[PDB]
Order: structure tokens, then sequence, then C-alpha cells
């Protein structure tokens, strides 16, 4: 039975990998669940499976919960603060840690989980795009273990030798007979669009997606594929890649989610549906394999599979993003600020949908990069072009 | 550096292997080269080579080897036959032996190898549509080291897990999240054609391809799908599955190989251009890589990916090929040897297309023999069915 501490249970992968357990309840044992304020969420987790500690960012959140599971009848301790969240994924009795919380936060409570040396189910952006250095290093000094939920980066795990999977982010590439990762995406709703049109798109279009039923933000980033630029920057530190062992392939169909290109020509690949209880449970069994209650893979019941190009005038974003990982982590970091900025300004119609990758260039172009040494220096580079960010979108709405 | 041994050097496989070596000098070192008739191929690849010993099956080949060699100053000891080809199999020295004479010829060498216990680099059909059982189970006495060079069985061992890789044919897959193996195949040419005209489908239609670079017995086996019926014998033994842990799939453009379906849903996969080149160099360096000189697949120049469930009414060889595994090794042996007459007689005109798959039943159904125990009992039945076949080809042509 492995041990393990959910950070942000109430979410959707949160929901999803609390699921995998419920598949496999004599594999799994819930110690520790996380979250912010859904308070709602969590009281129905701990009743269902009494986790030995329970804890809420929020404070006022943390004291509802903290009754709320005592008349209840329930027995799990409620806890509240960035420190108990962080003392949650360093606990002596957990093996895993789905790091399942986004942005800024996370930062502090997965590397918590790193540095206590534990098998971490890595399943936020932040941490390899705004501290891919600092946390690469980190779970080489302390010995964890990443595992990627990441649908793609999980896709290329799975794709990737023994040796690698062991060592992954250290252990070399060519030494390994791996020529190059292909990152898949696909390519958004305005693959077909003239460039002309883009300008004009609105917000509902850009969030039209078929595969995967993510959110507005994120299908926004899946129209301009930043998403893809931010999932290249994090395999290149997660997979130990330089920029000719990178491919980005736009895949229409999402079947395919990613593959590793070998010495001898073989391409391996990982398909399936676009369901997260399949990378989350690959990454909860590996070595071995868990049921999912995901249906398998019809290939009777699929559209024709397509491969292309992405072409820079089109997704300038994703070339942003390379050219950014170039520039270290105060680049990356900043990016992906700004980004989060425009994206929601865009959103909110205060700008063009070709404006996200414009604001985005003039962001990074006005920061004063100083390669950060600590996630404090990180969380201080995002704020700055967090708000360099907003006074280009406020300078656009206005009069510019 | 491993040293091998090359069983059926001379052949397409035996050159495409040659060709890995060739780019991985350091890597490889060949100490014995086996062949039949074809001295020519042989003297030029005893030039390159340098190995220990030359092997030719026929004794006239082996004489004219010879004098050819040393003409040329060459010092390679040459040898002849059976005995001489299972002991360059065995050699104490040789690390792998890449197991690629066709037929029958190749039984006893290959299981030579196995109970020296080599890593044996299997390229052959004869040994597990056969010998299955006998085989697998020399596998395990000797703990040899099985690794399939067929480009489907290649794709597959590529796509398992460690555990299954290592103790491959006996460890089980449920136990190590595998819930099905996926075998793909093109279909053939006569994939959309109306099942009527088939009857009247020519051997020069029958062995279009723009597939793999095979000879015309293959090619047949792809329209017919026999050659998929009888990657499905093999893979049944080789990755101890069972009928509901394989599925059959048609994939037309051939970019996928093969794939592998897990519990989590996953389902792994290889893709690669069609050449012989990157399974061989896979098994030959496994579980590292090297170049094999194959050129790097290009996704932006490829025809959509497409699947479907194979139409038993159009490839009846498909069924027979799984009906047979269910009686046995007598039923395998006997499919494999009636199908190598009646595609013969179908190249030499002498029956039609769709008479394949009706000559190959009748065949099973008239013999009915019992389960060998042995070589020479499956080679018994095999001469036995073959026989049949000829009679059931000459009746038909009167
Ligand atoms: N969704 C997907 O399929 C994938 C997502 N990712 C990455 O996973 C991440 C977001 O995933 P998604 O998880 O599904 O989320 P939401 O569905 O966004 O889940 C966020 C969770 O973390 C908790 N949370 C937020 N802030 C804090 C904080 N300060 N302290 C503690 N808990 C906090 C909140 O729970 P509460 O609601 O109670 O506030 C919530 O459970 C990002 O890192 C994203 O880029 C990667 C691959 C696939
Ligand atoms: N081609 C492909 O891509 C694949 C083929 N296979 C399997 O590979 C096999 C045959 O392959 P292919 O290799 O290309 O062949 P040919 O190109 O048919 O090679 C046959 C070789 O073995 C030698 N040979 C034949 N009979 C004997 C004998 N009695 N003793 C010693 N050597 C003998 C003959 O050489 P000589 O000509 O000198 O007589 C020749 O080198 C079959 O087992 C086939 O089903 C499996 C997967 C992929
Ligand atoms: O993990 C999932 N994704 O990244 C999918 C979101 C957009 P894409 O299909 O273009 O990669
Ligand atoms: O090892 C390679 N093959 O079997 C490919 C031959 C073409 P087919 O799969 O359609 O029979
Ligand atoms: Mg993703
Ligand atoms: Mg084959």
């Amino acid at each position: 039975g492995k041990q393990l501490t959910i950070l942000g249970s109430t979410g959707s992968i949160g929901c999803s990998t609390l699921d995998v357990v419920r598949h496999n309840p004599e594999h799994f044992r819930v110690v520790a669940l996380v979250a912010g304020k859904n308070v709602t969420r969590m009281v129905e987790q701990c009743l269902e499976f009494s986790p030995r500690y329970a804890v809420m960012d929020d404070e006022a959140s943390a004291k509802l919960l903290k009754t709320m599971l005592q008349q209840q009848g329930s027995r799990t301790e409620v806890l509240s603060g960035q420190q108990a969240a962080c003392d949650m994924a360093a606990l002596e009795d957990v093996d895993q840690v789905m790091a399942a919380i986004v942005g800024a936060a996370g930062l502090l409570p997965t590397l918590a989980a790193i540095r206590a040396g534990k098998t971490i189910l890595l399943a936020n952006k932040e941490s390899l795009v705004t501290c891919g250095r600092l946390f690469m290093d980190a779970v080489k000094q302390s010995k964890a273990q990443l595992l990627p939920v990441d649908s793609e980066h999980n896709a290329i795990f799975q794709s990737l030798p023994q040796p690698i999977q062991h060592n992954l982010g250290y252990a070399d590439l060519e030494q390994n007979g791996v020529v190059s990762i292909l990152l898949t995406g696909s390519g958004g709703p305005f693959r077909e669009t003239p460039l002309r049109d883009l300008a004009t798109m609105t917000p509902d279009q850009a969030c039209r997606h078929p595969n995967w039923s993510m959110g507005r933000k994120i299908s926004v980033d899946s129209a301009t594929m930043m998403n893809k630029g931010l999932e290249y920057i994090e395999a290149r530190w997660l997979f130990n890649a330089s920029a000719s062992q990178m491919e980005v392939l736009i895949h229409p169909q999402s079947v395919i989610h990613s593959m590793v290109r070998y010495q001898d020509g073989s391409v391996l690949a990982q398909l399936g549906e676009p369901d997260m209880r399949t990378p989350i449970a690959h990454t909860m069994a590996w070595p071995n394999r868990v049921n999912s209650g995901v249906k398998p893979l019809d290939f009777c019941k699929l559209s024709a599979l397509t491969f292309a190009a992405p072409d820079y005038d089109r997704y300038p974003c994703l070339k942003l993003a390379m050219e950014a990982f170039e520039q270290g982590q105060a680049a990356t970091t900043a990016l992906n600020a700004a980004n989060e900025i425009t994206v929601a300004a865009f959103l909110a119609q205060q700008i063009r949908f070709t404006d996200i990758a414009a604001l985005n260039l003039s962001v990074l172009e006005k920061m004063d990069m100083r390669e950060p040494q600590c996630v404090d220096d990180v969380l201080s580079v995002d704020a700055n072009a967090r708000e360099v960010a907003r006074k280009e979108v406020m300078r656009l709405a206005s009069s510019a």
C-alpha cells in the first residue's frame, strides 16, 4: 500500500487521482489532502478516504472544515496555511505526493516534497516553467523521483528507456540511444484560419476545443500554442534535452500524446483517450500498472491521424517560449506570468487574440533579466512581470 | 563488442544484419557466417567481415567457396552441412545468433543456439509456428534470451515492460499490466477489392505492395493475411498471450508496426520506416541502441493513419490460423506447410488466388494428425501436409 499526500485534492486532477484510488483501495492509502477554499469537496473526500490530515490554505476555509468534519464524526485533523501544506508533502511515512496545486502557490509545497526525497507525481507546470533549473538541481541532490502527470510529458516518459526514467533530467539522451523528444499538440481551433483573421477571433472562438475539456485559460493557451511552448520549456529541463533534441509536431486528433525518436530509427509513442486518469494511474502504479476506469481506445472509431510542422507566424507564442528558454529562468518565468495576464485580458475582451503574443513579447523585452537563485527570487520575477504586463494591457485598452 | 553467428547470412535479413554491423564495427564481431548455396554473396561477406568460419549447406558450394576464398587469400575456415551449422550456433565465444535460415532448415540450428543459451535474434517463422511449445520450453530450460526480429513482434517487444522482455514467454501479462497485444498489418493489395473479384486476381496483382521489400511468397501471404495469421500464432507463444489477449488490426499505411494495450488505458506503439535494419539493430543492441542506417521517419510526409477490423470473409486464412492454433502444433505446422504449397501453386498459375485459403482449409480437414513431441515429429507432419496439398493442387488443376 503506497502512502500518498494529495496537493490540490479538490481540483480536477485531484478528484481524478482520487478516482484511481477508489478503483484500487488495497493499493493506495490517502494520508493527507491539501486544498484552497473548496471546503465542500474536501469534506466529501475526507469522509470517504479517512485521511490522517487535511489542510486548507485559507484560514477561514480551514475553520469551517475544522468543525464541519468534527460534527460529521470525522477524525481527520484539520490544519491551515502554506507551512502546513509543505509539511504534508514532507510527511515521513508518505511515499508519493500528487503535486496538483497550480501557480506560484504549490511551488514551495512541491519543493518540500523534492527535498524530502519523495516520489513526485508532477501535475503542475509552474515548477519546471519557472524553476526548471532550481527544481532539477534539487531533485538530483535529494534523489527524488519525478513522474510527470501531464499527458505529453507522461507519454514521453512511458516512451523512454528505463535508465532515463530512473535518472530523469540527469541521464544523457544520446548515450541512451535517444535522438529526440517529439512533443505533440492539437494546434488549436485556428489551425486552418487565415493569418489575417486571427486578430479578430473572439474568446468563445478561442476556447472552442474537441479533445480535452479544459478551462478557458488553457484552451486559449492551446490556440496560441503557448501551452506547447510551456511544455517545451518543461521537457528540456525534465528530460535533459538540447534544442536539437526537441521536435514540436501538430497532431490534430490528439490520439498520440507524444513520442521519442531513437537511434535505430524506432519511434516509440503512447496513445490513449483524453482522460487524465490514465497518466495519473501510470505514475501512481509505476513501474507497474493499475486499472484507472478509463475505457480502452477503440482504433476502429478514430479520425485519420495526421501531423504537421507548426508555423511560427501562426503560433508566435510557441517560438517565444523557445527563445525564452535560452534566456534563462527569469525569461521563462516572466513569459509565463505575462501570459497569465494577457490571456485573462483577452478573455475579458480588453485586447485582441493577437495582442497576447504581442504583449507577451513586449513584457519580455522590458524585463531586466537576473537569474533567480531560489523560489523567492522566482516569485519576485513573477510579480514584476505580472505588473509590467498589466500596464501594457491598460496602456493598450486606454489610448495606445 | 558482441560476437555473433549469422544463420542465413546471404539472405535479405542476413545482408541487412551485416549492414548494421558495417555501421558499428567496434560494437560487433562476425565470428561465423552460415548460408546455403549463394557462394558469390558468401565470398564477399567473408572478405569484408573476416569470420573465423564460413558454412555452406551444400558440400559442393562449400568446396567452391573454399577455392574462391583461397584465390582471394582469405584464411576463413570453410565447413559444410547441418551439423556444422549447428556447431556455429553454439560456439562458446559467441553471444548472439541471428536465426535467419528460412524454413525447416532453420529448425535444428536455431534449437542448437537455444540449447547453448545464446541470445537469439529470432528472424524466422518456422520455429514458433511449428515448434511453439517445444522451442518455448527449450528457451525456459537453457534460459536463453529471445529477441524477435520480425517487425511486428519487435514493435510489440519494444512496447512491453521489462519484466516481460526478460522472461519472454513465461512471465504473466495481466500481472504486468498488459491487457492485450495489438498486432497490425496492412491488409494487402486487395483491402478494398470487391469480394467477387478476388477469385480472378493475378499473381502480379497479388504481389503488388508499396509496403516492405518482400519476396513474392510473402507478398501473397500479405494479400491473404496468412502472414498475419502466422504472426498471430507466434505472438501467442512468444508473449504468453491467450486468444482474448490478442487483437488483430488492419493499418494500411504500416507506419505503426504493432502495439500493446495497458490496464490504465495507455497504448504503447513503435513506429518507423519499412526497413528491417531498424528492428534488427534494436535486437542487436538491446537494451541499448545503435545507428542502423535507416533514415528518420518524417511525420510531415505521411499519409493519414487509419485502422480497421479484419473481415474474415475477405481474409479466411487469418481465421484459419487462429483456429489452427487452438488445435495444436500439428495443425499450425500443417497449415504452414500447406500454405507454402498452395501459394507456390498460385504463383505458377495452377490455382486461383481464392483457392489458397480453400485448399489450406481442405488439407487441415483431411489430416488430423497427433500433437508432435519433437523436431522429427513436426518435420513428419510438414512432409505429410505438403503431399496432401500437392494432391489437392493436382486434382484441382486436372
Ligand atoms: N487539468 C489537467 O488535465 C492538467 C493540468 N496540469 C497542471 O496541473 C495544474 C492545475 O491542475 P488542475 O489541477 O486540474 O486544477 P484546479 O482544477 O485548478 O485545481 C487547483 C487545486 O489546488 C488547490 N490550490 C490552489 N491554490 C492553492 C494554495 N495556495 N494552497 C493549497 N492548495 C491550493 C485548490 O483547491 P481548492 O479548489 O480547494 O481551492 C485546488 O484543489 C497546473 O499546475 C496545470 O498547468 C498538467 C497536466 C494536465
Ligand atoms: N524479410 C523480413 O523483413 C523478415 C523475415 N522474417 C523471417 O526471416 C526468414 C527468412 O528471411 P530472409 O532472410 O530475408 O531470406 P532469404 O533472403 O530467403 O535468406 C535464407 C538464408 O538462409 C540460407 N539457407 C537456406 N537454407 C539453409 C540451410 N539448410 N542451411 C543453412 N543456410 C540455409 C541461405 O543462404 P543462401 O542463399 O546462401 O542459400 C540464405 O542466406 C524466414 O524465417 C521469414 O519468415 C521475419 C521477420 C521480418
Ligand atoms: O495535457 C494536455 N494537453 O496539453 C492538451 C491541451 C492542448 P493540446 O492538445 O494542443 O496539447
Ligand atoms: O515483418 C513485416 N511484415 O510482416 C510486413 C509485411 C506486410 P503485411 O503486414 O501487410 O503482411
Ligand atoms: Mg498538457
Ligand atoms: Mg512480419
